[PDB]
């Protein structure tokens, strides 16, 4: 008979690389995923193909985003705030995301420095899949999931719940979900996301701007992923010149607000930063609440996935180290 | 499964620490917050974890919110209204909270004293605990919570539940009694709390102003606290050129209402208080209602946790001992 | 588990004075403070402290009101219109409440020339206990007990209660009757309240006002308690010069009626009054309805238990005695 829809996630093992024990250890990365970013992911199709090529394939919503050949000659690996490391090579995964591969005789002096490293066929397969995954994480939270964990939270809470949805529409709660887990913000702390909500869903009524809220109340989740030893933050500053002219350049429309800007002098401002910023990383920028979000999409694609914060969010309580200035 | 949220408090002691009574212990130190304070707290889970470094940890929402290694060569002590005592050692618990350590030898004489010394593991434990608790009250009290004060508290008293949804909006309710836990006022006496919104709600509708008059109404639980022996109560003042000052510098938006006054000047009215005021403390500082809760916010940050009191919560009655004015 | 509020009445007494007996005494001091005036106490609770200092504490709604400790060398006595006897000691007990204290030696000449006597730790107790309650009756009586009196008073008068319900609303109700027991009027007589309640609901509307209709219609038990004998009342007048002046002086707003007097004047005013007064009392001061609530909380604090009556709520049927006139 006909399925409900396309299924959500199938992933296509050439029999060579097919193994029983693989379902069990997919199980245990959903809990991984689960606790660590709050979203809770449909269940995995594993299907063994009868050719012994040794290749793989991710299919989301039945369509690929990712296809490749498993090889014993390679190793992947990932590094903390530990000091570069000889040989590694850089491959991208997505448009937003990349991973780090090296020769299988560099294994043991990374994994000596401290480096996380990953060999067998089973710790790639789901090394791959949670990266895949966190690069398309919108994809798996809207009006059905969010119901969900609405279901769940009212066994326990169930008087937040009920007044939650007597302020808000669920299709606009649904949206400021979204928006948090696009900039890898954890959704696990839902009480203090739906306290905050309640509290200012009278006094303001833009999407974009009770998210800002939402992120301030959040300080404890942000500051103890970024900040190191939780006595130190490196940071990068906007300056008070170009968060000016940025900030007169805003405009907007039915469909949304937008930046009156020249590509040139985009080009030109992202130059600079990419000028100053050292290749390791390691850092954050800070910018004033009203230019973040703006700032955040101007950047993206060009050196992605560094975090940009700002002055609210974080608290005038820790040290901050800066490294530079546009 | 999937469980409804995030843990509200998690405790992780490394195995060397650990002990199978402490669980027990920790359970009597709920009632204890609970009858101090009226704030209910959720079920404490302690994880022993199989190290021998002789660290713990606490976690509030499943994020750390302190670390740290507990040794024999120290211990801790909390000292009421005696006099200072040699070789004491101060160190910052939260953004707004500091305690007191000592060398082991100094024990017996601040017990001797009459200084609170805690020394073993299970009160050094449970000392961190209620203090690093105190700092976040503020979390612990929101709406699934106030609706739980409310369904007890109506098998007597179900009259005057009943008019009080009537009068006011649960959201609102919220908001009154977390700017009373904000600034250690306790919250044991529901009907007086609830009996004085009743008969205010249709002549004020300020959140902010409602508060105040909360706080005069618990005068009795207000003074029982700050002055010495009920007698005597001592006292730092603004003076009414600040007040004035202060009153007119006031501005408001849909957001609340706040000062408009220079970093500078804000400063320099905060070193004239820091000069004149003596570190053993034991005091208050009295002001207008008006400015009250901007004073505080104030002053909040640079020497914290010092009273602030006004003219209409202390009454006439008692005595007023002071010991300085700020101009 | 968690008990509804903090405790309303608890009585801490040291092992040395406790005894076995003193709860059923205390219960029945509970029936006779219901019939003076007509207020229903909650149950009292009595701890012994395993301590021999002789101390005892009062707590209400867990704080503590007073706090002493007994000795069998003195004795605590009461004197109605007889004249002063010597050796006697002023203690104040609250605010607004003085108790006299002498040596037990002369307990039997004032018991001879007719005063009242408290010597057992079961009299001290119950009659610090009851004077601690009496100055603190206005927190006894709320909505919770209001209604509560409504409850029963329906078994009988059902129909009055229906009426009464129907013209007023329950805070309101509240409001006038804490009015009543702040000034020691007994509210026992409940259909004398009702009925006068229910005839002036359409035709005023202060709250203020009501209370002194209440008062006029109560003319039997006010005149019953400060006139001698039923016959002759004693009696210190204001005259019409400051009741002019003070009748002109009113002001109002949204929180209620004052008076703009300077302090100056009103501490003279009150000056020529505790001049004129004689240390023995036994007398009350009359004026008109439009001052008498203000006049009360002016003199309020200074030679305090005086009690203040109006020309409306005496009548012409009794004889005056003029002691005096400021």
């Amino acid at each position: 008979n006909i399925s409900p829809g396309a299924e959500p996630l199938i992933l296509n093992l050439s029999s060579n690389i097919y193994s029983s024990d693989i379902t069990q250890q997919i199980e245990v990365m959903r809990w991984n995923f689960f606790e660590e970013s709050g979203i809770p992911l449909p269940k995995i199709i594993v299907n063994p193909v009868k050719n012994n090529d040794s290749a793989i394939e991710f299919l989301l919503y039945q369509e690929s985003i990712y296809k490749d050949t498993l090889i014993d000659d390679t190793v992947y690996f990932e590094a903390g705030h530990a000091e570069i490391s000889f040989e590694f090579v850089q491959e991208k995964l997505s448009t937003n995301s990349i991973v780090y591969k090296t020769n299988k005789t560099n294994q043991q002096l990374a994994h000596l420095t401290g480096m996380d490293v990953y060999a067998t066929t089973n710790d790639k397969i789901t090394f791959l899949l949670k990266k895949l995954v966190l690069s398309n994480a919108k994809e798996f939270i809207g009006v059905q999931e969010t119901r969900y964990l609405m279901d769940i939270m009212e066994r326990k809470y169930n008087e937040l719940v009920k007044e939650l949805q007597r302020q808000l529409g669920l299709s606009k709660i649904v949206d400021i979900l979204q928006r948090l887990v696009e900039e890898n913000v954890s959704i696990r702390d839902l009480r203090t996301i739906f306290e905050t909500l309640i509290f200012w869903s009278t006094k303001e009524k833009d999407v974009v701007i009770l998210c800002e809220y939402v992120r301030i109340a959040l300080r404890r989740h942000i500051l103890g992923r970024y900040s190191v030893s939780g006595t130190l933050l490196n940071v990068w500053l906007i300056g008070s010149d170009i968060e000016n002219e940025l900030r007169e350049s805003i405009r907007q429309t039915s469909s949304g607000s937008y930046l009156n800007i020249s590509p040139e002098r985009t080009e030109q401002i992202i130059g600079f930063l990419k000028n100053i910023m050292n290749p390791t990383g390691n850092g954050v920028i800070l910018t004033a609440l009203d230019i973040r979000r703006y700032v955040k999409k101007m950047i993206e694609g060009s050196f992605p996935s560094v975090p940009v914060l700002s002055f609210q969010e974080v608290g005038n309580n820790i040290e901050l180290k800066v490294l530079g200035t546009v």
